[PDB]
DNA sequence: CCGACAGGCGCATCAG
DNA sequence: CTGATGCGCCT
DNA sequence: GTCGG
């Protein structure tokens, strides 16, 4: 892409606050440089002409500068080279380990798969399923082996109550090619913010998905929320399909429209959005948009009533992406 | 200069 | 046990 | 790390 090296550059340097230095609004600042700098339809030609862009700043500029005058950047160089750092990096790539666990683990000695592998009862629960299945979970999944998940999610959830509606969102939902996981946001009439007038709704349908094979492992699950891991069916002979992370969230019928805006992503478009609601005097979560102490509901039945309320035009899931 | 930076589910842990 | 805190996760 | 007021 344009600017790639840059962006890359940002996204590593992201990286690094989060998962070593453990600097949260430095990873976001990072991230928001990167994303900014991604859209601009320019080959940026110096810092100067970056830093005209929101997002970036003195700093970044000048690290832009350096990257373009040498294609690198010494602090990365540095970072790269620093065993310490560069394992507590690593060991993040385990779902269910962050920066305070990866530190914690490379503290005792715990530097790589090899090492997690002969300690599995330092792990909990999900960071076991995530190390089982490491090397698969950073595989992608091509658009139509997505196809093929919906087909049985969505039957399925058909077979247990014809009134469930399962809707994949994510990246699926705003049309990428590939995606890294399932996301599926399920409605059931029964539940809504005024009442939950069946119990198990989400247990149910997981319940199903499990006994048809397609759900195969639990990282966590409560009454709303499911992260798991799932499997396609392969054919007789054939090589199997990479295990892949499947979430499911149970959102109050009435409040779909905030639900599917929140899960259809991306995550740097909700929070630019959540983060321009707030200059507009609203806050918006997964399943209301409110005035601002944090007032009422408002009333929605389209994702572009929420756009209307803090006066954006509307984006297609597809204009979403980063 | 500097306060705010999106919002929250599930789970592990801690105090009492 | 409850209630509070923070981690790691999701978009 | 960045930025609006
Ligand atoms: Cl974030
Ligand atoms: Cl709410
Ligand atoms: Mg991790
Ligand atoms: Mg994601
Ligand atoms: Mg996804
Ligand atoms: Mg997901
Ligand atoms: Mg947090
Ligand atoms: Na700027």
């Amino acid at each position: 892409t344009l600017n790639g090296g840059i962006t890359d550059m940002l996204t590593e340097l992201a990286n690094f606050e989060k998962n070593v230095s453990q600097a949260i609004h430095k990873y976001n600042a990072y991230r928001k440089a990167a994303s900014v700098i991604a859209k601009y339809p320019h080959k940026i030609k110096s810092g100067a002409e970056a830093k005209k862009l929101p997002g970036v700043g003195t700093k970044i500029a000048e690290k832009i500068d350096e990257f373009l005058a040498t294609g690198k950047l010494r602090k990365l160089e540095k970072i790269r080279q620093d065993d310490t750092s560069s394992s507590i990096n690593f060991l993040t790539r385990v779902s269910g380990i962050g920066p305070s666990a990866a530190r914690k683990f490379v503290d005792e000695g715990i530097k790589t798969l090899e090492d997690l592998r002969k300690n599995e009862d330092k792990l909990n629960h999900h960071q076991r399923i995530g190390l089982k299945y490491f090397g698969d979970f950073e595989k992608r999944i091509p658009r139509e082996e997505m196809l093929q998940m919906q087909d049985i999610v969505l039957n399925e959830v058909k077979k247990v109550d014809s009134e469930y509606i399962a809707t994949v969102c994510g990246s699926f939902r705003r049309g990428a090619e590939s995606s890294g996981d399932m996301d599926v946001l399920l409605t059931h009439p029964s539940f809504t913010s005024e009442s939950t007038k069946q119990p198990k709704l989400l247990h149910q349908v997981v319940e199903q998905l499990q006994k048809v094979h397609f759900i195969t492992d639990t990282l966590s699950k409560g009454e709303t929320k499911f992260m798991g891991v799932c499997q396609l069916p392969s054919k007789n002979d054939e090589k199997e399909y990479p295990h892949r992370r499947i979430d499911i969230r149970l959102i109050p019928k009435d409040q779909y429209y905030c639900g599917v805006l929140y899960f259809t992503g991306s995550d740097i478009f909700n929070k630019n959005m959540r983060a321009h609601a707030l200059e507009k005097g609203f806050t918006i979560n997964e399943y209301t948009i409110r005035p601002l102490v944090a007032g009422e509901p408002l009333p929605v039945d389209s994702e572009k009533d929420i756009f209307d309320y803090i006066q954006w035009k509307y984006r297609e899931p597809k204009d979403r992406s980063e």
